[PDB]
């Protein structure tokens, strides 16, 4: 039955192929990611232009906070991609469970970092839920060994707010503003809280 | 071997079950609709529901349009299923064209079923842009034989708004209230834009 057995592979080759092009398409077609769950970040770009047009329609404050893990890349060699995995997922939690409002949106915005839309928030309001989530990632503690052997994970977080309308800017500036501040917090020390500049 | 060939086929098999499974997963989680490409019921529950809360938040008027195809269980079973999804087809088309608003959304409510979502407007408002659907369906002149021969397909809608209060009052009663005025619109003679 060698024939019978050759065939069988040979069908079930182009079966799978099928399936592999059919997860293709869905995958950009789907708004979640499917590691963590939160929106990916092709659904973050669409929702976060949606969301500017809203707040320039009401000229209302739109905050946005732009996330990274802290010395993330030694994590997965330290502790394995698995747990990394596993960290992230925990990450993502935290932050899903730092926004409560309905317009509120966490997404996974790459590899290790996240971002969270905050429609009709004030800097200050922003600043909070910023602290708010990098503590609850602190209080997670998660066994690091960088810098300190007896540390344990955090994220840095740039935070921005613009109301739409102002010349030349857009949701993408808001973006840039929010990697501003991120930058400021990280060559601060990391895990911490970096504001844009006024 | 026979070795060789009965293990690479069991390898294929265990593929191609994980692949299922995970192309049903992605299925449930696709918002679209795939005849009319506007948002599936699901998601318009899930968009609406969060609406809501945001309009409760801000006390801002939120609108709803229920939109009926009128006689379309008679047009499908006349003109067959095909012809029916055809016209499903091209009465989302004419929907679509009926918000502009980042925030305004259209969806696939049901078989025969759309509705579109407005944030932020005015009973006036919803009432302009449900005649501008109703306007723009009619003027795709689809034949029917209903509700007599040369006719042509229509749609009924309802249009509700309301500033959401607190308490235990939820989106439903929204669509309760579309509903009513669509069954106004239909009991006053179909095509045409019943308000409430
Ligand atoms: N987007 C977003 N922003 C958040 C969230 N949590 C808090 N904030 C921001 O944090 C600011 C201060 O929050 P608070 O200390 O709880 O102080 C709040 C809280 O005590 C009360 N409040 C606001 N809305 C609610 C609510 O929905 N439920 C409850 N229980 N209290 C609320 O009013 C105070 C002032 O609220 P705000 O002026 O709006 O200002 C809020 C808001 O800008 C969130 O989940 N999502
Ligand atoms: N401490 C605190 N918690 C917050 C804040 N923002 C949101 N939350 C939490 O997130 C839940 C959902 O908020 P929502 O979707 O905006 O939906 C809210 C919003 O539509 C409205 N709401 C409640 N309190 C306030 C308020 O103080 N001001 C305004 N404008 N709306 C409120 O009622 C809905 C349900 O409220 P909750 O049962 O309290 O449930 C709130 C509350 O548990 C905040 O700033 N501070
Ligand atoms: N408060 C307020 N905001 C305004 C006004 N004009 C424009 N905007 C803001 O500017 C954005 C783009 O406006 P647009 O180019 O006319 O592009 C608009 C326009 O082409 C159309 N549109 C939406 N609503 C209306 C309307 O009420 N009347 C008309 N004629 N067009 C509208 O849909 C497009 C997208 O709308 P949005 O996503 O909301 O995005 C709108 C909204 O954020 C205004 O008179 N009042
Ligand atoms: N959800 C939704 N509603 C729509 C849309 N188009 C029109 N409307 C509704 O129809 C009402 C009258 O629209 P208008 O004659 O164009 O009269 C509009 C228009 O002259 C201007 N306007 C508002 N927003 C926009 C906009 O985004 N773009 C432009 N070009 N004009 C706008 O402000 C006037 C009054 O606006 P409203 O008080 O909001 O009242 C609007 C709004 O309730 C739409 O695509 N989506
Ligand atoms: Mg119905």
């Amino acid at each position: 039955r060698m024939k019978q057995l050759e065939d069988k592979v040979e069908e079930l080759l182009s079966k799978n192929y099928h399936l592999e092009n059919e997860v293709a398409r869905l995958k950009k077609l789907v708004n979640s990611d499917g590691l963590t769950g939160l929106s990916n970040r092709r659904h973050f770009d669409e929702y976060l232009e949606m969301e500017w047009r809203r707040s320039l329609r009401e000229q209302s404050q739109l905050s946005l906070l732009m996330i990274d893990v802290d010395y993330f890349k030694s994590y997965n060699d330290t502790f394995g991609h698995v747990a990394g995995d596993e960290a992230l997922r925990q990450v993502a939690g935290a932050i899903r469970e730092g926004c409560s409002r309905s317009s509120d949106l966490a997404a996974r915005y790459g590899g290790e970092e996240f971002a969270m839309v905050l429609p009709g928030t004030s800097p200050g309001g922003a600043r909070l839920l910023a602290e708010k989530v990098r503590r609850t990632v602190e209080s997670l503690q998660i066994s690091h060994d960088q810098p300190r052997p007896g540390s344990h994970l955090t994220v840095s977080i740039g935070v921005s707010t613009l109301v739409p309308g102002g010349g030349g800017q857009t949701f993408r500036v808001l973006i840039e503003m929010a990697d501003q501040a991120l930058y400021q917090a990280k060559n601060n020390g990391r895990n911490q809280v970096g504001l844009m500049e006024q």
